[PDB]
């Protein structure tokens, strides 16, 4: 079977598309690019896009699972939030795709043991004041779940002890709840 059958990943995934227009509504400026839940159609998505590298600024790519949205305001993810990267201009050409390729990793390797579940999703932001790379996770007030993705994640990326990250809940983002 192995020589012929695609490899079927935990979950399936939507990869979104937003660019900024001041013309339309925030909601309005978000398009689903596609659907995958298979190990070949993810690599042969990624291999079609442009790298974050390359995206103008006000555009984001956005990573969630089947059925969540890539909206605070969606079910899954009003009682939640988000571990925050925050990178330079300096780190958009160091460290920009390097990190966002682990984030995705993360997420379709089912990377967390049991607290993968709590993950919703992944954004990164290019803009030109800074990039931004979070992991969404569902309920903010899940310590043991929200720390312990935090822990993997800055090991995943290879960040320094000497740099922290932030969760922030997303009812305060429209303050940090833990810091690792
Ligand atoms: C809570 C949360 C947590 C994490 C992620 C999100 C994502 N998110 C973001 N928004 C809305 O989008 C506004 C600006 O977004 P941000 O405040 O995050 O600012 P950015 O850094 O993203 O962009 P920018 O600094 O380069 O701004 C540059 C200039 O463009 C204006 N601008 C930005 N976009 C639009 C747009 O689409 N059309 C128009 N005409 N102008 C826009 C900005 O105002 C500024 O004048 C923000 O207030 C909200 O209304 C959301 N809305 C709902 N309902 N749900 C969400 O989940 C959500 C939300």
């Amino acid at each position: 079977p192995e020589h012929y059958i695609k490899h079927p990943l935990q979950n399936r995934w939507a990869l979104w598309f937003f660019k900024n227009d001041k013309s339309k509504t925030w909601q309005a400026n978000l398009r689903l690019i596609s659907k995958f839940d298979t190990v070949e159609d993810f690599w042969a998505l990624y291999n079609h896009i442009q790298l974050s590298s390359n995206l103008m600024p006000g555009c984001d790519y956005s990573l969630f699972k089947d059925g969540i949205e890539p909206m605070w305001e969606d079910e899954k993810n009003k009682r939640g939030g988000r571990w925050l990267i925050t990178l330079n201009k300096q780190q958009r050409r160091s460290d920009l795709d390097r990190f966002w390729l682990e984030t995705l990793l993360c997420l379709i390797g089912e990377s967390f043991d049991d607290y993968s579940d709590d993950v919703c999703g992944a954004v990164v932001n290019v803009r030109a004041k800074g990039d931004k790379i979070a992991i969404w996770t569902t309920e903010c007030e899940n310590r043991d779940a929200v720390t312990h993705i935090g822990r993997v994640y800055k090991e995943r990326l290879g960040l320094p002890p000497k740099i922290v990250i932030g969760y922030q809940s997303h009812a305060d983002t429209a303050k940090n709840r833990f810091v690792v």
